[PDB]
């Protein structure tokens, strides 16, 4: 199976970091980048599935980045996130290969469960249960 890889483009690292051992821990290979550029390190670095553009101010709207990962790899996916879907580029972005919109309003949980249901390599914690 996919060894379950992702990539964390945000600039508010804590947030970064937050979903990067949140998906890590499922076991998502997650990598931290704070900008596109660092985005397509990662990408060639890892080649993450999920890459989680944060569209907000990390460098450049998560779009062009996942443009180009999806150049260097349309294999991959986004999961940009918005003020709460700004429209436009909202839509282009999950029109690209983004799965999902997260914003500011998130569960946490719904983000991980949300990576593990579009590629699910263990996920969770214990097993495969009913509870989350």
């Amino acid at each position: 199976m996919m060894n379950e890889k992702i990539l964390i483009v945000d600039d508010q690292y804590g947030i970064r970091i937050l979903l990067n051992e949140v998906f890590n821990k499922e076991g998502y290979q997650t990598f931290q980048a704070a900008n596109g550029l660092q985005a397509l390190d990662i990408v060639t670095k890892e080649r993450p599935d999920l890459v989680l553009l944060d569209m907000k101010i990390p460098g450049m709207d998560g779009i062009e980045i996942l443009k180009r990962m999806k150049v260097i790899d349309e294999n991959i996916r986004v999961i940009i996130m918005t003020a709460y879907g700004e429209l436009d580029m909202i839509q282009e972005s999950k029109e690209l290969g983004a799965l999902t919109a997260f914003a500011k309003p998130f569960d946490i949980d719904e983000i991980r469960d949300a990576v593990k249901k579009y590629l699910p390599l263990k996920s969770n914690l214990e097993h495969h249960h009913h509870h989350h």
